[PDB]
Formats: structure tokens, C-alpha cells, sequence
């Protein structure tokens, strides 16, 4: 797929709104993604211990790692499709070490809309949600194809 540079221009507005806060966005959406999908907290041995939302949000470790995501995640962003050497680390690490199926990448990227649509109204109405949900499906297809690549099945 390809995205138009006015489909790009929609999702790079909105993320210089969550660069202004990329804490607190990074910890609202891993904390919506563990909450909506707790299996997927098991695939972090660092936070399974974690039992409730109370405790998810006193984690620094926690807040620390959604720092780690969003960083990585805007890179690729701004790269505007040409994310080939962004995606390879992350996708040997994703598939090899910790085993990450693609199902778990799509409910990472609900979470990432939810929490845009919740913070940011006024620059998320439908074309740019359509814009970032074209960006983050890219991301999920190129990774599933080096995946394959990699020997894991998504
Ligand atoms: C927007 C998609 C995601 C991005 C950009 C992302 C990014 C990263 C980065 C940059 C790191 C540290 C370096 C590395 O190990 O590769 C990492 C580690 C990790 N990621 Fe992800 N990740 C994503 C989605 C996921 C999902 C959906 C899961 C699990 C359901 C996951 C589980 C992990 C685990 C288990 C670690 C190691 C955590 C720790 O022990 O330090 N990742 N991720």
C-alpha cells in the first residue's frame, strides 16, 4: 500500500500533538492494550506480576517502556513508508525473541487509535483516524512480511 502525502500530512499533525506528551501517551496506550487484551501482558515477563490499573500507572518501569514504543513507533512514522531499516531490528526482535504474533500488533494499534480519539477530538475526526489506521495496517503488513522472512509465523 501507499499512503498519499495528504493521508501523511493527517497522521504527522497528530503525532506532533502526542510528541508534546509522549509519556503520558506512551503509558495511556500500553495500559489500554493490557487492559482490553490481558493476554498480552503475559508476553512481558517485566509486567505480568502487575495485577491492577492502579498499579500499571505507578510503574515508572511501565511508563518507561511506552517512552521506548512511541519513539520507535514516530520514527517509523516520519520516515512516511520508507521504514525498511527502522523495521528490521524490530521485527528480528519482535518475532525471535519475543515471539509477538501480528494479532497482538493490531491490538496495539486499536489501542493507539482509541487513546488519539480520546486526547485529541479536534485533530482526530474520521479522515485522519482513516489516515493513521492506513499508516499503522503499512506498518503491520511490512512487518508480517519480514516476519515470513524471519521464519515466524505472524
Ligand atoms: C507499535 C508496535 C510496537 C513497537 C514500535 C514496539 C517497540 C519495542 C521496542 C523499541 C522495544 C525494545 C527493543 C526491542 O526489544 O526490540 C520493545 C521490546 C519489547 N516489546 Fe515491543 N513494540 C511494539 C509492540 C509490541 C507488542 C504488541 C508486544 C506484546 C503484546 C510487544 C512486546 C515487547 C516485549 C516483551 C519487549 C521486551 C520488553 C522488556 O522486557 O524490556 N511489543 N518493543
Amino acid at each position: 500500500m501507499v499512503l498519499s502525502e495528504g493521508e501523511w500530512q493527517l497522521v504527522l499533525h497528530v503525532w506532533a500533538k502526542v510528541e508534546a506528551d509522549v509519556a503520558g501517551h506512551g503509558q495511556d496506550i500500553v495500559i489500554r492494550l493490557f487492559k482490553s487484551h490481558p493476554e498480552t501482558l503475559e508476553k512481558f515477563d517485566r509486567f505480568k506480576h502487575l495485577k491492577t490499573e492502579a498499579e500499571m500507572k505507578a510503574s515508572e518501569d511501565l511508563k518507561k517502556h511506552g517512552v521506548t514504543v512511541l519513539t520507535a513507533l514516530g520514527a517509523i512514522l516520519k520516515k512516511k513508508g520508507h521504514h525498511e531499516a527502522e523495521l528490521k531490528p524490530l521485527a528480528q526482535s519482535h518475532a525471535t525473541k519475543h515471539k509477538i504474533p501480528i494479532k497482538y500488533l493490531e491490538f496495539i494499534s486499536e489501542a493507539i487509535i482509541h487513546v488519539l480519539h480520546s486526547r485529541h477530538p479536534g485533530n482526530f475526526g474520521a479522515d485522519a483516524q482513516g489516515a493513521m489506521n492506513k499508516a499503522l495496517e503499512l506498518f503491520r503488513k511490512d512487518i508480517a512480511a519480514k516476519y515470513k522472512e524471519l521464519g515466524y509465523q505472524g
